[PDB]
């Protein structure tokens, strides 16, 4: 615990820790909304982590993401030393200079680009599916989620498949980190390899998102070789963990839930909203932003340097936003969240992540319908910047199964 900075008051002092919250056992989404009981605070300050407010509710979570003139992200994460080294682009920088950033990093994931690889993404899913299928059982986290994003990057970014065990590697280095290594010295192996790559496609540009990035224009001139490499570290990084988690979550409740897995099976056109009520429940996401200057927010003063995490996880489960936000219904007429963030650097890939989300869903519960957890397997969950499930061990009667 660190010490209490003078200007908090004691009545707001929560000692959350998002890194290990207790009651963990019971699913990370419950152990985060203890933050969101009648006697919290909508705002609070933990001494975990080197001490840092956490908004609690939507509406303020929200206001916060709004305001990137009070709430910068040049120093985005939890402890302070890695949002401090933390550089990538856009999510280091606050409008107006990331607004073209953001335009350029918007070619290479955005809408147009989805739609052209929703047949890929397809053929991905099944190959996948259709090597697990007369199994019997697999471990969902390890044999499905894994791959399945790291292969879609590759596409995009004409990237080896050779190349896919090392970049593995050194991403999860990065994104789960076991101590062993400074969140900068993970970035600076990860931009080891990204260097080399930038300088051949800036002598010799294809047409994969490294190359339009890497030769993109950014407020008025070039791109540097420096942004390139920001950029394409966020580009691979972003799409990896978010959706490996997510798919997790998601597959977690539907083993659980035979009853949803059936609705689903009965009425596949429901899964576009299935999804979009599984991002709310199993929102997993909690980055956050430091204060520009001294400010009065919601009746809390906040100090120049204080960093408050937002966590993009609890607004879709504050009871204010949807009623009996726990429960699950795929016919929830106003789902609202902010799973993929909001304001200025409302996620790049959302459009991608839901074809990911949706592809995996349709294909799953059209090759393997009944599933279950593997007999006597409890699941772990993990906590962090992106929450997640350590192992997802899955089994099935293949002859329940077809090939498709
Ligand atoms: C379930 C999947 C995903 C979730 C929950 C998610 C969540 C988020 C969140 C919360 C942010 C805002 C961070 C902040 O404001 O500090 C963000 C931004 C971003 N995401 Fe995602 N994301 C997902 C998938 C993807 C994918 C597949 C990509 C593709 C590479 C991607 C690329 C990006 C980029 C480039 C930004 C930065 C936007 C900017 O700063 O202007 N994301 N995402
Ligand atoms: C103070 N002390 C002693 C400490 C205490 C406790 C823990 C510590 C840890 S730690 O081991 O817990 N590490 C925490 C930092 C994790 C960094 C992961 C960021 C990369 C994912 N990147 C994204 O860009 C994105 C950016 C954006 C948000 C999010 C999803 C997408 C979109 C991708 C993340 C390290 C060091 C010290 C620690
Ligand atoms: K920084």
């Amino acid at each position: 615990l660190a010490p209490l900075p003078p200007h908090v008051p004691e009545h707001l002092v929560f000692d959350f820790d998002m890194y290990n919250p207790s009651n963990l056992s019971a699913g990370v989404q419950e152990a985060w909304a203890v933050l969101q009981e009648s006697n919290v605070p909508d705002l609070v300050w933990t001494r975990c982590n080197g001490g840092h407010w956490i908004a609690t509710r939507g509406q303020l979570i929200r206001e916060a993401y709004e305001d990137y003139r009070h709430f910068s992200s040049e120093c985005p994460f939890i402890p302070r030393e890695a949002g401090e080294a933390y550089d990538f682009i856009p999510t280091s920088m606050d409008p107006p200079e990331q607004r073209q950033f953001r335009a350029l990093a918007n070619q290479v994931v955005g809408m147009p680009v989805v739609d052209k690889l929703e047949n890929r993404i397809q053929e991905l899913a099944c190959s996948l599916i259709e090597s697990l299928r007369p199994q019997g059982q697999c471990n969902f986290t390890e044999d499905y989620a894994e791959p399945f994003p790291i292969r879609i990057f590759m596409l995009l970014a004409g990237l080896p498949e050779e190349d896919i065990p090392h970049l593995k590697y050194l991403t999860d280095q990065m994104t789960r980190p076991d101590g062993s290594m400074t969140f900068a010295e993970a970035k600076e192996a990860l931009y080891d390899y990204l260097i080399p790559i930038i300088e051949q496609r800036r002598q010799k540009p294809g047409t994969d998102a490294i190359s339009i990035v890497a030769n993109g224009q950014v407020n008025g001139r070039p791109i540097t070789s420096d942004e390139a490499k920001r950029m394409c570290g966020l580009l691979l990084v972003g799409g990896l963990d978010t959706v490996v988690n997510f798919l997790s979550f998601s597959m977690e409740f539907l083993a659980k839930s035979p009853e949803h897995r059936q609705e689903l099976i009965e009425r596949p056109e429901r899964i576009p909203a299935a999804c979009e009520e599984l991002l709310r429940r199993f929102s997993l996401v909690a980055d956050g932003r430091i204060l520009t200057s001294d400010y009065e927010f919601h009746g809390v003063q906040l100090k120049k340097g204080d960093q408050i995490l937002l966590p993009q996880m609890l607004s879709g489960l504050d009871e204010r936003e949807n009623a009996a936000p726990m429960h699950v219904d795929f016919s929830r007429q106003k789902v609202s969240h902010t799973t993929f963030g909001h304001g200025s650097h409302l996620c790049l890939g959302q459009h991608l992540a839901r074809r990911e989300i949706i592809v995996t869903l349709k294909e799953w519960l059209t090759r393997i319908p009944d599933f279950s957890i593997a007999p006597g397997a409890q699941i772990q969950h993990k906590s962090g910047i992106v929450s997640g499930v350590q192992a997802l061990p899955l089994v099935w009667d293949p002859a329940t199964t077809k090939a498709v």
